[PDB]
């Protein structure tokens, strides 16, 4: 289980583009929204739950919380993601057939 941290210029959910899902360690990236934010493209990824955000463990809290300071983000947003073994995301993925990118996004 890879970890890293994903660091950017947050303007009160925008860019963001991370659809999140309700996970036991944080938040499973359920997408992302390519082209709205340049760290994010080049930092989180589809298969990675949020387990640190802004110096807060996502561990066990709910997925309430989590949408809550995704999106009550604004100056500076450092996410520590956790990128688990490939499994889950391939044939069904997350993100059913909806839209473009119709997720939950912050």
């Amino acid at each position: 289980l890879e970890k890293f941290n994903v660091d950017l210029m947050k303007k009160a959910g925008k860019e963001l583009g991370l659809s999140l899902s309700p996970n036991e360690i944080g938040c499973t990236i359920a997408d992302l929204i390519q082209g709205q934010y340049p760290e994010i493209d080049s930092k989180l990824q589809r298969g990675d739950i949020i387990t640190k955000f802004n110096g807060d463990a996502l561990e066990g809290l709910p997925f309430q919380v989590c949408y809550a300071l995704f999106k009550g983000a604004n100056g500076k947003v450092s996410m520590e993601v956790t990128r688990p073994k490939p499994g889950s995301g391939g044939s069904g993925s997350l993100v059913p057939r909806l839209l473009r990118r119709n997720q939950y996004w912050v």
